[PDB]
């Protein structure tokens, strides 16, 4: 059996993102997988990295250093419960899918705040244990991104550059760094200008791809993959 | 000179190395006689989430909420939440916007990502058409002043992290150039926590020193080739 966590960042259940999340739940549930969804906006998930993320008393209450404080908090079981709740889902998961609209070539700030606050030192990475040896190694991660821009805008010589170029900080700098093997991203280009069909083809392709997600090999998550020819 | 600067600052700790870079900027720019404003996001408890609370008028489509459509509308009607319009005023007046922050996950801290997502709305920062070189903030300068955990050597093409310019792309091109800014070369202060106390003073005064001649700089060519090479 396998466990999947979907971390989902869209305000509107009727959205194209909402339908992609909902077919993932339906298809992975149909296969017998254990599925959990973190619907960040419904949870009013806190995005800011602050001293509230530590309960009881700080390791150095003269000069606040978020990284050191959350590292010590993790080790002393002193993190806020919204964070540890997410860490439990991630620890149990075999695959983590992030489902979100591209905001400013990146994730919406609420999902950025999940990455900043959930993936702390001791949990997701340490000295050592990063990139290849990151603490989440053995787990799979997958970005399912929707865009306002069309596929042609996202080419090396198009106005937006190649899609892979905006993937680097998320796939390499975040998911690889924590040890994830990164599945190929699912990019649903410009759903809002596509037809009622086309949109169906995109959703159905996603549902279709999920049918054989466990047979996939991860991308080689390298500078060459993102930037080379 | 007769110029206005906005510093958008994202760090929790006033005694931090970011706190020092922000204050040296304020001291040097104020010394030159520039007009200076700082948006200290954590101290303001700045709201990062893009939600329907950012619009206070009748929604264009209250059956199916589309944040970009509703905020674009709300900007035209003046029904945006006032935290957002308070920032727009600072940006509209500024000739240079400096972002001061620690690198978090190859990007800005979520509180600052939220400032970008909610403040740079359609109608204000760009339109369709009216983006990249035609973006609505054309004529303004922006500059990322980023600190890292990683050393410079780490952030080279054959270092573990890849070249520093790679992680600049979403921010410089995808956000600031998109809105029309000309982008000045980034100030990257590498690995201050590892550096010696004297190498730290050196990085602070190197930023101070650069600001002395900031108005004479040309912007970078904010292209794929600048960021990625051939
Ligand atoms: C702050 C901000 C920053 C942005 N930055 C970027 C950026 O850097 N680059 C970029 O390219 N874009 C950017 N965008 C645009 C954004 O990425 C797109 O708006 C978003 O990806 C569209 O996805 P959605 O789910 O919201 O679309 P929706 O509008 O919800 O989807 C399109 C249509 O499909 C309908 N639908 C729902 N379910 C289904 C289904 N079952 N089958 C068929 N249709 C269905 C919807 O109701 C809708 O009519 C930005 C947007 C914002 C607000
Ligand atoms: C969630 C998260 C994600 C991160 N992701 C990344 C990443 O992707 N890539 C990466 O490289 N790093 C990353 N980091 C590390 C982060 O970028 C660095 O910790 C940050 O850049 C260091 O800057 P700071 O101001 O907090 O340093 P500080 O810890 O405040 O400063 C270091 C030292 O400089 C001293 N100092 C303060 N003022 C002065 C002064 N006037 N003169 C001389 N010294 C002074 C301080 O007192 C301190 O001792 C991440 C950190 C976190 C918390
Ligand atoms: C650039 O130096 C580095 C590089 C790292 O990873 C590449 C680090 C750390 C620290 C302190 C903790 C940690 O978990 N990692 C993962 C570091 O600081 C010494
Ligand atoms: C801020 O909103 C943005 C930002 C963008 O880029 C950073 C966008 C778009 C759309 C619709 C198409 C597109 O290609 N890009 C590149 C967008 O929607 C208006
Ligand atoms: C999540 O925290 C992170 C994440 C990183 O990369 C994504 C880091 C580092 C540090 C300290 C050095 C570094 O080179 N990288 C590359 C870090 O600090 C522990
Ligand atoms: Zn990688
Ligand atoms: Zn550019």
């Amino acid at each position: 059996g396998k466990k999947v966590l979907i971390v989902y960042a869209h305000q509107e259940p009727k959205s194209f993102n909402g339908s992609l999340k909902n077919v993932a739940v339906d298809e992975l549930s149909r296969q017998g997988c254990t599925v959990t969804v973190s619907d960040l906006y419904a949870m009013n998930f806190e995005p800011r990295a602050t001293d509230k993320d530590i309960t009881g008393t700080l390791s150095n209450p003269e000069v606040f250093n978020y990284g050191v404080e959350t590292h010590e908090a993790y080790k002393q079981r002193s993190l806020a419960s919204d964070i540890t709740d997410e860490q439990k889902k991630v620890r149990e998961a075999d695959l983590v899918i992030f489902q979100f609209p591209l905001y400013w070539f990146s994730v919406p700030a609420i999902l950025k705040g999940w990455m900043d606050r959930v993936l702390c030192q001791g949990f997701a990475f340490d000295i050592p244990g990063f990139y290849d040896s990151g603490l989440l190694q053995g787990k799979l991660a997958l970005l399912s991104v929707t865009t306002g821009g069309t596929a042609e805008m996202y080419t090396k010589t198009g106005v937006n550059g190649d899609s892979r170029y905006f993937l680097w900080p998320l796939q390499h700098g975040t998911l690889h760094f924590c040890g994830f093997k990164v599945l190929a991203p699912q990019i649903s280009f410009a759903p809002e200008i596509a037809s009622e069909e086309e949109r169906k083809g995109m959703v159905a392709a996603w549902s279709q791809r999920l049918q054989t997600i466990w047979k996939e090999e991860p991308i080689p998550c390298t500078a060459h993959w993102h930037f080379g020819q």
